[PDB]
């Protein structure tokens, strides 16, 4: 599904769509939602420090370009009781742009 985008419109997706509740920088603050340092090759619910549902953490997906795509269509689908409150990026283009801008931000 995944395929390669735009890594600046990537960023301007995550600044409008994302940034309200999460940072991605190496060291970045807990909001609303976790830190996405390093989220990619992690299984879910691991960011260190945040308070996550149980649902997160026992979904036991390994977070890749494609198990991302999947969940930002539809968060609450993909994670029944997810307390994440985004409708998802409808847009496939949207998210190849944004999976391609958050894997390199987020290493
Ligand atoms: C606040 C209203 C949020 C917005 C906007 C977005 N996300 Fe979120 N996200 C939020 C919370 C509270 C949580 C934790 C969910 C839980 O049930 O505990 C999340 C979770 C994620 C995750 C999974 C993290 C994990 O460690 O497994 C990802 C990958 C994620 N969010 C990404 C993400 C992106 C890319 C967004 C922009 C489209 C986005 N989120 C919006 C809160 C909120």
């Amino acid at each position: 599904e995944f395929k390669a985008g735009s890594a600046k419109k990537g960023a301007t997706l995550f600044k409008t769509r994302c940034l309200q509740c999460h940072t991605v920088e190496k060291g970045g603050p807990h909001k609303v939602g976790p830190n996405l340092h390093g989220i990619f090759g992690r299984h879910s619910g691991q960011a260190e420090g945040y308070s996550y549902t149980d649902a997160n953490i026992k979904k036991n997906v390994l977070w890749d370009e494609n198990t991302m795509s999947e969940y930002l269509t539809n968060p609450k689908k993909y994670i029944p009781g997810t307390k994440m409150a985004f409708g998802g990026l409808k847009k496939e283009k949207d998210r190849n742009d944004l999976i391609t801008y958050l894997k390199k931000a987020s290493e």
